[PDB]
């Protein structure tokens, strides 16, 4: 079928959509842009085509292996009270006369409605359910992306999603997929897995496979296979009924309706703004790739999967032979409706492989021992930091990034230094800030950062010193390209920040002592002092 059919109704905005950036961080402001519904049609073209699927015994075997592990899972129904408490405080309100604030408080109005929606789910398993469609505002650096299309149902339905399925998507994918399940590893844990599975091959080869508009390539068949998997779990008969109804009424497809309530069309592939999306894309990406591997006779594969992001490390057969089997792999994925973006390519250096927009690099700790940490090209982080210091937003990529990439040269000298400069300058150190980790929203106290970092990265994250040339180039170029003060200017800024912090005692002096010990010259002796990196929730409207 066609992934999407369109009525002609525009995909419409909610309020003003700033495309441009209104400075000590970055000079070239005309390189930072934000996507708008103005880019919607261009995206619409990219994301709509017919889908021709052809399976094979490799698909059917993997799926059978998958359903057998899924059968050892037992999942429970979530109470209204529990489902409500998971909803973010600024989650889009209901078109039925209540908001997320009402939900969280267990207002009897929201809750009675949620009940009514669950009752309807149990009685009617056919009638398509209504979704809103929207162009996302995401910031990028120039060199030019169309807005991505977020699709999601009403708040009432979402609390029901949570009820029927939150426990299943928190638990199942780990069991089905074991060590390939990306979202069980914190970044340190993900480096360890990548580094160890690389060391464990005689003669290693690795490729990342970027799939062309994944959400579009997910067929209605795919989303039913996905249900059949969820159903293998041991379940309440009421949860099974709800799960059947939600996939048939919502996950498979339904009507698109814009901000002004006009009919925009109809969708027959993955919706980005539902609870099953991460789990679904992960199970569906793991199934197809695992099969493509077998088709292409790849030797002794370990895979890592986070939604639609794929990395395979395997045993090389030779540079010719590798290049070749990769083309078979690609043909296999295409048959499975998971065609390629940039075509994939063998690497023989872990450092050059990029997965989850990120890669492994090494540097050295206090005593001189070699140490592997996760990193990434810092362009989107700086961009968004630039953006986020300019216009106020209640999202803070900067803080999530400081957490994910704490050991990195850039997060320490640029992000840490900058925002701590602002937090001190505005006396806003004690304030909780909300940030995204694997699509879930956590409320974090910036002053806690030292412990947080100690527990996810160890003390060496406060003392890492000889970063690799290739990484130092990436960073310094990124800074020239974006017009950001070179690294020597931050060292001097960071000495100021560190000192002001040190004077305030308590957790503020501990931030200063630990976060900025890289910047002193004579270093202090740095001694010691979560359900976070468990599962992927992007799109699923989750708050802990
Ligand atoms: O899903 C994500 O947004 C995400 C995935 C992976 C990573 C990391 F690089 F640490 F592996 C970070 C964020």
């Amino acid at each position: 079928s066609m992934s999407y059919t369109w009525t002609g109704a525009l995909i419409t905005p909610c309020a003003a959509e700033e495309s441009k950036l209104p400075n000590s961080l970055l000079r070239h402001h005309n390189m930072v842009y934000a996507t708008t519904s103005r880019s919607a049609g261009l995206r619409q073209k990219k994301v709509t085509f017919d889908r021709l699927q052809v399976l094979d015994d490799h698909y059917r075997d993997v799926l059978k292996e998958m359903k057998a592990k899924a059968s050892t899972v037992k999942a429970k129904l979530l109470s209204v009270e529990e489902a409500c408490k998971l909803t973010p405080p600024h989650s889009a309100k209901s078109k039925f006369g209540y908001g997320a604030k009402d939900v969280r408080n267990l207002s009897s109005k929201a809750v009675n409605h949620i009940h009514s929606v669950w009752k309807d789910l149990l009685e009617d398993t056919v009638t398509p359910i209504d979704t809103t469609i929207m162009a996302k505002n995401e910031v990028f650096c120039v060199q030019r992306k169309p807005a991505r299309l977020i699709v999601f149902p009403d708040l009432g339905v979402r609390v029901c999603e949570k009820m029927a399925l939150y426990d299943v998507v928190s638990t199942l994918p780990q069991v089905v997929m074991g060590s390939s399940y990306g979202f069980q590893y914190s970044p340190g844990q993900r480096v360890e897995f990548l580094v160890n599975t690389w060391k464990s091959k005689k003669n290693p080869m690795g490729f990342s496979y970027d799939t062309r508009c994944f959400d579009s390539t997910v067929t209605e068949n795919d989303i039913r296979v996905e249900e059949s998997i969820y159903q293998c779990c041991d379940l309440a008969p009421e949860a099974r009924q709800a799960i059947k109804s939600l996939t048939e009424r919502l996950y498979i497809g339904g009507p698109l309706t814009n901000s002004k309530g006009q009919n925009c069309g109809y969708r027959r592939c993955r919706a980005s703004g539902v609870l099953t999306t991460s789990c679904g894309n992960t199970l569906t990406c793991y199934l197809k790739a695992s099969a493509a591997c077998r088709a292409a006779k790849l030797q002794d594969c370990t895979m890592l999967v986070n939604g639609d992001d794929l990395v395979v490390i395997c045993e090389s057969a030779g540079t010719q032979e590798d290049a070749a089997s990769l083309r078979v792999f690609t043909e296999a994925m295409t048959r499975y409706s998971a065609p390629p973006g940039d075509p994939p390519q063998p690497e023989y250096d872990l450092e050059l492989i990029t997965s989850c927009s990120s890669n492994v690099s090494v540097a050295h700790d206090a005593s001189g021992k070699r140490v592997y940490y996760l990193t990434r090209d810092p362009t989107t982080p700086l961009a968004r930091a630039a953006w986020e210091t300019a216009r106020h937003t209640p999202v803070n990529s900067w803080l999530g990034n400081i957490i994910m990439y704490a050991p990195t040269l850039w997060a320490r000298m640029i992000l840490m230094t900058h925002f701590f400069s602002i937090l001190l300058a505005q006396e806003q150190l004690e304030k909780a800030l909300d940030c995204q980790i694997y699509g879930a929203c956590y409320s974090i106290e910036p002053l806690d950062l030292p412990q947080i970092i100690e527990r996810l990265h160890g003390l060496s994250a406060f003392s890492l010193h000889s970063y690799s040339p290739g990484e130092i180039n990436r960073v310094a170029s990124c800074l020239r390209k974006l017009g950001v003060p070179p690294l020597r200017v931050w060292r001097h800024r960071a000495r100021s920040v560190r000192a002001r912090l040190l004077s305030q005692g308590g957790r503020a002096a501990t931030c200063g002592k630990y976060l900025f010990n890289w910047a002193v010259k004579t270093k202090l002796k740095l001694t010691p002092i979560s359900g976070w990196f468990v599962a992927g929730y992007s799109g699923g409207d989750i708050y802990h």
